[PDB]
């Protein structure tokens, strides 16, 4: 019989406004998750509860000591939370929790279970049924009946059940009469004893790139509150070619800023007149937001120069990104 | 015979392996499926400059709204050949600056250069030139892979696939295989009489992305000058951190004259905002796409509006871009 | 899709004939209605009344004949008066063919009628009978679509444009051409999919008796004398499951035969065997009728419904291709 | 799916079948290409196109069809780095699933592939599909019979048509693709089919007289009883989800009666999605037909029953992976 931890951090599922107790009270109601087919699992509601969007990064690392204080007494490991920054949380547990060796599973609802016609009961059961029984060692999040590599989502569907998708992979497992594990490629896993990062207050800008955008942007971020800054650019990674632009760019990096460059649509991969480049922005491939901006607390966080963060923020380090 | 406008912009679908003058019309030239006695007649008009769409700027929308207003009289429908990078931009300004319109236009490109192997330009532009002739329908819309969809509904969804745009709130209007078929997707409220094209002037506007660890700074610098309106990109239905620094700075933007507007940076859903966001003057753009809604700024922002009416017209469904 | 009032608690009859919802380990009397006692979600206030009638036997409905069609028909006939909706609890392997059926033997249908239930059972372990079951019954209430209806995974479909095409996922059924009706998230939303024609007054059960209908797949190297053996005694309609956009071999021996089966009196029809796609028409000089869009359950039913008609084959032939109840597109 | 050397000048042949993709409103076909640039690019392999006499609609074809396509990739087997079939829609998958079966020790690509419109009209998918076709068969060299449609390479024999309407009309609805094209060419991480080694050897196929039986509430014993006639050697029943049928004791016994006769029952999903998981109908000795196309059962059953095997060898193998076909437990 496995033993499945669940961490109430807050969020939809829960709410009634969010009210200490009620979610407990709730599954007390529910049989189902005491059937003899059902792991045993234990709840620890969160003080105090929050709406995901509020969520810090400090609050990353809180949930992720959490995990490490009962990493060897329990066989999973399940967060329920709020589904606003969900996707960050997930992210960014992928990179602190190194050598991962035991699922852990993130997933809420998009109604309240206390609400009529709630996906909590569901998410939450076949979160713990999956985690017992077809353990993938990694972080992920579960919806709507799919298992997804955790920094590789994004909150795609603001109002529908199928809230998140995995734009640049497929799903690790999907969930219909039967539970199957899809052949999506594994992420680098290392063995070994579990080790988690610590993360301290990083500021990091997120620039989007549009018709009209002016250099004035860019400069801003120069001021003072920097460290790093990510772009959101057309397609495959292309901005204007406006020079003044490009030269706030350049001197941004040679202060020591990292400038990573995305794309700002929902699928593809950057590459990159090699301007950008030359600037020296960083081309972060496929990754989402998500997974860049929690990448980059979890570098800055280390006793890293600012040319090997730069080096590793191209490297798949946790499956976050495809290679070549 | 109908006749078509065809307005080459420039753009990926006209490149070598860089932009050529020419090139496109010498390939056009050894196609002879284009002038098959099917086709309706067209002209094309090669710009000069040839642009890459990443370098367009809110005044280049104004050139091409200018240029269709100059050949409406003498062409029963029109064809924009754009870049895909900012595509959807384009087609986005244009639906608000031509009102009253009365013929299609239709904005498509290629994500391969026809000048390279397996290009999609051949057939999104034939395709575009036969819709505009058999099934007129009165929009700016933007045609793409087999689908058109109503141009200030659509985002650059997938930067490497052949299937590059959605148009995530709404159905597309027309959908072509065997038979084109128009689709029962409500019709967006149409002026009828004479056409007006509105122009457009420079507008310093600011896009802002909410994320976890988001500080009140960034608000306070689009404050310093550069600013006539902000477009915050909120979590699933418009939630942001409460932190009340981040709060009261909005606050003051508006109390200086400002137009922030709360989308879902989720590629679907509708914004829904005690109301803190609403409280501090911040107004909501429904599911609306940025898009639109930066166009859409840049349209009202043109014409002599009070701060006050720009506020409320931009939640008004002005020409399909929003469900009211 | 109408937006109905929620002035009033809705009293909804739920007709439960059986299938996987039900099921533990096989059928058990008194076990489904017992779990939704027990699950306080369906009594809240927001939600309305319902009663349930279990049918005796409780029946799989792979085991499902046209007979259980008309009895289905003949229950909500004689509760219509006394209920603001109904909803059908059916097995998923034919949930479709009974959903097609009650659409053409309900004339001047006032109320919704909506078939769901689930691909794991009620009991086990992440069974989607209580989400399927609840929405069903809301949607009953507050969303009165007057026409057979088949709710399934977050989604509202059009009964006689259905069919369950993924036997292993839980959006089991799909309506290939046509959009759904209505679609659950955190909002309920109505999609502005065109009417189906209605009628007026009170409720019309067109009574159906047995028909005996083959099926034939069209594939490589099917042959005249394959289609003659269904010519054999058991046919008075015959559906051609054809290639593409209604396409089969055409060689003079193939045609005769159908020119000889509709000689006799038989009904042809043709349709894809595609999942999506209409049918468009060599088979028609040899008096093969169209079935345009229609699924393969539409069309059986359909056909179960008019040859129980006294009507000539010629108005049948007619009526086959024209729309009645929303099951095809026309030009 | 291997991304082969692009070092040397490809040579792939062209078996133009028939098919919408060549009709008008002979040589028609052949003409147009040399009239398309396209194809003809530095970049693009060289072809050679051989046009059947006569040119067939897909839907008149017969398993005498699929050999004679076969016996024609034999016969240039040696001579050519990979073949494309231009075919009709109809039941383009219905042959490649065939070949698949027909074709041990394949060591070459064979793709399949067609239009939904004619070369010939206006908005034809004709040129982008055999375009990308011939240039997959020369660069992405997949030793499978596979077809390709809309940008995407499928497994043969796990495809379907689909949508009858759609330029997007085949699917392989338990499968995903092998291949997808857009900007890029990216290959889908998809366990390999089993394969042989040595030289090309053709089973032959060749008629067979079996039945496809579709389950439908008032279906009756006569149906089987009727197909118990003549024209069987094999039944295939087309069950509901995943495989069940009418518990008629009738029913049962006609089914039971036609295994004792040495007739060879496979069960399959008339859903588009499914596995097939069977009890009355496994104690008749129905064989499980797991999640396979009807396209590829009827096709596998026309190889299995041309082959020198008995009738316990051919039911064993009807559920077993030999091609790639289905998924094992
Ligand atoms: N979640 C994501 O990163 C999606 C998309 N690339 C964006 O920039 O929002
Ligand atoms: N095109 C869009 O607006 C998609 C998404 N809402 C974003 O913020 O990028
Ligand atoms: N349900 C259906 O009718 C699907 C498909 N046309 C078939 O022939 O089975
Ligand atoms: N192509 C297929 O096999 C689809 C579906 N299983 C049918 O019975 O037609």
């Amino acid at each position: 019989k496995k033993s499945i931890y669940v961490a109430y951090t807050g969020g939809t599922i829960g709410m009634q406004i969010p009210v200490s107790g009620h979610l407990q009270r709730q599954l007390a109601l529910m049989p189902e998750f005491h059937r003899p087919e059902m792991p045993d699992f234990t709840i620890h509601e969160y003080t105090p509860l929050m709406d995901s969007s509020d969520m810090t990064p400090e609050d990353w690392q809180h949930i992720a000591e959490d995990i490490k204080a009962h990493y060897d007494d329990y066989d999973g490991f399940v967060i329920l939370h709020g589904t606003d920054t969900m996707a960050y949380t997930a992210s960014a547990l992928s990179f602190m929790l190194e050598n991962l060796g035991k699922p852990v599973i993130v997933t809420g609802s998009q109604i309240p279970l206390a609400e009529l016609r709630s996906d909590g009961q569901i998410n939450l059961l076949n979160a713990l049924y999956v985690a017992a029984n077809y353990p993938i060692n990694e972080v992920t999040l579960f919806f709507n009946n799919r298992l997804y590599r955790g920094n590789r989502t994004a909150k795609a569907h603001a109002d529908g059940f199928d809230a998140f998708a995995s734009p640049n992979l497929p799903p690790l497992l999907e969930a219909g009469i039967h539970i199957r594990r899809l052949n999506t490629p594994p992420a680098p896993h290392g063995e070994g004893e579990l080790i988690v990062h610590p993360i301290t207050p990083q500021p990091i800008g997120v620039v989007t790139i549009y018709p009209g955008i002016s250099a004035d942007v860019v400069r801003n971020f120069l001021r003072q509150p920097v460290k790093a800054l990510i772009l959101r650019s057309y397609g495959v990674g292309n901005a204007p070619q406006n020079k003044a632009f490009l030269q706030e760019l350049q001197e941004a990096s040679d202060r020591g800023i990292v400038v990573v460059n995305l794309t700002q649509c929902m699928s593809g991969k950057v590459n990159m007149g090699n301007a950008l480049a030359h600037a020296g922005v960083i081309g972060g491939a496929d990754m989402t937001v998500e997974a860049t901006l929690t990448k980059l607390h979890y570098l800055l966080s280390q006793e890293l120069d600012t040319e090997t963060i730069r080096k590793a923020m191209s490297q798949n380090l946790r499956g976050e990104l495809t290679p070549d």
